């Protein structure tokens, strides 16, 4: 089995998170990539440069759209991430083999595609010493986060090595999840988002998702598969990625 | 316990030192890697700079704010040891200790280029690496964005396929600005000169050869040398515990001083 496998990190955060699975997932015989959202990584464009999700998924859109023939790819989204490839899977269903939420917001069809995140934002905010900030982008103004070292270090990589914690330190940027943007679009659908296969990953030690809040996201929208990952922080494929590669396989398998 | 200030070579950044910092904390240290311009995830492009003064900035605006009686102990790898050389040249007073990994050592004979001249000389193997060029005041400046194959086989040439594959979702389009370089007078004896000098090198390495290594020691040589086996040309992440350890020896040289 040889998959493609498309790699999107959350915000603040970038491609590089990524580093530990890319190669093990080649090693098995797969094609995995991973880019940088817009102003993202080392993305040059600057966050306000920008204030909708269409604008910040440009690059997976760009993607997925030079993908040839009636060839598919696996969407693996990372947190927030599971908004993009939601998105994603809505606007290309045909070149969808299957969606994986890595403790990831996991949207439905039933309600507004910004629900999921109202939920998390209502029952999550120890965000310690994270910055929020603002900016004006048109008739918006939008908030940004600049992840604070106790919101990664306690949070979020809260089970990876140290140098791990320090890595994001030196990387994260200001990010922000455009929630007007996202409140203003249309439900996804069953014919789009809804037509692809979901797989739920999740991980037992998340500090920032709480099980209640993985568990209402799975009941809200039942999931195809679901998988624990014992001793995993929010970012599994930094604290239990050999984990993560053999649950990757299966989906690859699964797929066909 | 002392202060060092990790500078990361050109198309690299901060997060290259993510392996040692906490290896260097554990033992009482502080350590402090910092983004140059248009570096790691600095916000300015490179066409924006033209010169080392402006790309070494955030590392002298750091310098600057050390204290009177305070020193530091500058680690530069691969071509960030031009960088600690300017520092040691502008801020003798405040540097107890150069390191160099791998890096670039200039003199005072010679141009502050003389050292990496030789470099390009002797080394031009960049394979799938691309070059480029652009304007900035009245100089045109010669770029080089690194290719996949010049980090697996000479850069990243010995250290964890993750670790290569981290650096491919890095690396950004660097300069060496060597017409600025060639531009500057010479290191003198009371500024560069006057500081410990310590040569660490790798075993390994596939971009300096052992050759040029060993004529950059003898050119100009230094107060130590250290070889770390197995090494390659990013010894901070193919070897950081050797590196942490002879780190810890530099440190303590320059206490009671
Ligand atoms: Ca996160
Ligand atoms: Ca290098």
């Amino acid at each position: 089995v040889s998959a493609h496998f498309i790699l999107i990190h959350t915000i603040c955060h970038g491609a590089w998170l990524w580093y530990k699975l890319i190669p093990l997932l080649q090693s098995a015989g797969h094609n995995a990539t991973a880019i940088d959202l817009v102003a993202s990584g080392i993305d040059p464009r600057q966050l306000e440069q920008i204030g909708t999700w269409e604008q910040y998924s440009e690059p997976l859109f760009t993607l997925i759209e030079s993908i040839p023939e009636g060839k598919k790819v696996i969407l693996v989204g990372e947190s927030g991430g599971g908004i993009n490839i939601a998105l994603a899977a809505e606007k290309y269903p045909e070149k969808v083999s299957a969606l994986v939420f890595h403790n990831a917001l996991m949207p439905d069809i039933d309600h507004s595609p910004a629900f999921v995140y109202k939920k998390f934002s209502e029952v999550f905010t120890d965000w310690k010493d994270s910055i929020f900030s603002n900016y004006t982008y048109g008739n918006d103004t939008v908030t940004a986060v600049e992840l604070g070292d106790r919101t990664l270090a306690e949070n979020i990589f809260s089970n990876s090595p140290i140098e791990d914690v320090e890595l994001a330190k030196h990387l994260v940027r200001k990010g922000s999840f455009f929630e007007q943007d996202l409140d203003t679009l249309p439900n996804f659908t069953s014919e789009g988002y809804g037509s692809i296969r979901r797989v739920y990953v999740y991980g037992e030690e998340d500090q920032i998702f709480s099980r209640d809040f993985q568990l209402w996201q799975i009941n809200n929208y039942k999931p195809d598969k679901v998988y624990c990952v014992p001793s995993a922080d929010h970012k599994i494929q930094i604290s239990k990625v050999n984990e993560l590669a053999q649950i990757l396989q299966e989906v690859a398998n699964s797929a066909s």
